[PDB]
Order: C-alpha cells, then structure tokens, then sequence
C-alpha cells in the first residue's frame, strides 16, 4: 500500500538499492518528493531509523531537483543537516528540496525530511551539475 | 587483505550491515579510525562511491569518538560535510574525528574522510550522548 502519488524506484545495483526501497512522486505537484518506509535494514537495530540513512536519503531527495530540472549527472559538493526528531520502524518518511539559486552549475537546495507532521531534518545541499545524461521519465528533458 | 591495524566490524542486522563491510582500527594509536573498501553496492553504478555512502560513513566514523570515550548511546544532532574529491571502486577509504568540545552532553567532532593522500570530505558533526550502554571491546569503559 504505497501512499497516494508515489511509485517504487527500482535499481538493479549500486547504493540506491542497498538503501531502498525508495519511492518517487509522480509527475505534477509534489514531483520533487522522494519517500521511503523505515524497514529493519534502515534502523539502528532498536526500532529507529539510523541518522546515516536519513542523511543518505536527504542527499538523494534534495539532489532530485537537479535531475528533474536538467537531466544532468551531478555530484554533492556540500551537505548540511540538522536532525530535529527521529523516525521509527514503519514510518513513512518524505524528503524534498527547493532550488534556491544556481551559480556556474552549482545548485543550492534548501531541504526538509519529514514523517507526517514531524520534521526530521532541515538543511541545505549544494550540488554540482556535471554533464547531460539520458533523461528519465518525469524529468523536464524527457 | 585488510590493511594493517584494521579488523572487520560485524553486524547481523540494521543499517551498518546494509552499508558494510566496515572495518575498525585496533586499540591504541589510530583507534578512532573506521575504514571501508568501496564495493559495487557502495557505488553510483559507474565505478564511483556514492556521496550518500560517504556521508553515512562520516556519521559513523565521526560519532565513533563518543562510543570510545563514553560507551554511551548517541544520536546525530548536526552533520556538515564538504566533498573535495571522489572515491572509486576498490579504494580504501578511512574516516576519523577529533573531539573538540562537549557542552551538556553535545559532543562536537571535527572530521575528515580520506583515501590515501586524497582528502574526500572535511566536516563537522555534533552528537548527543543519550545514556550508558554495554561497553564494547576497545572502548574506555570496557
């Protein structure tokens, strides 16, 4: 029962699959959102989401902006996260960034991660767009 | 062939196992260091370590300070990472923090992650120590 508007992302290999399952919001309003359900392999072994998981999730959730806007490959240059509250096993966690500025292909994204009415993380990411790649469904270039 | 001074950390479940294998430095000089070898499940599918992996690794590497000093459970309150260079498949990556200050159980740790002579990440973590837990071998309380 995936929350309305979301569909599962599918990787075959690499780090996204290690930390999945992750979900992306469909095209239109809320498209910039990713989500995940806290599962045992996300946790600290004690029923709570590991903060390292939430940072990895913020990295991907907030960088999603650049993918959608440009369909460029990109790399994190800076990531800053303040942790306000925790997530537990089975929480539906969501993440989104807002694109504030771009200078010479450095995109600054202000971001949040939340689980319902609880804000888990507030922070800022700076991502460097590298070069054009094959567009993916839902991206502007697709 | 684990680099001299390191032994594999072993988890049975949870997020550390998802992102392993990780290694910890033996007791004595360098004890505060963790390490990992970049494997395919760490990468971006293109031979390079995902930046989200490196942040998760920094979280655990830099918080290791509190574990060693206190054998307290702890939680990340703030994590800030500037990414200077990338790691590739098969690189031996190491991470360590230096404990700068403590106020009322918030421990501020200045940190680095490196692969040989390359610094991958410089940053700062603030960790909140929560309560005593069972000491682990190599920790001060053990």
């Amino acid at each position: 029962a995936i929350p309305e508007g979301f569909s599962q992302l599918n990787w075959s290999r690499g780090f996204g699959r290690q930390i999945g399952p992750l979900f992306e919001h469909r095209e239109g309003p809320g498209q910039a959102r990713l989500a995940f359900r806290v599962e045992e392999h996300h946790t600290n072994g004690l029923g709570n989401c590991h903060g390292g998981m939430l940072m990895s999730f913020a990295d991907m959730a907030w960088g999603r902006i650049i993918s959608l806007q440009k369909s460029y490959s990109w790399v994190t240059v800076r990531l800053m996260c303040d942790f306000l509250s925790g997530a537990k096993l089975g929480d539906w966690v969501e993440g989104e960034g807002e694109l504030i500025s771009e200078e010479d292909m450095l995109f600054t994204v202000r971001g949040r991660i939340w689980a319902g009415e609880r804000t888990l993380i507030t922070g800022t990411g700076v991502f460097k767009a590298l070069s054009a790649r094959k567009p993916r469904p839902g991206e502007l270039a697709y």
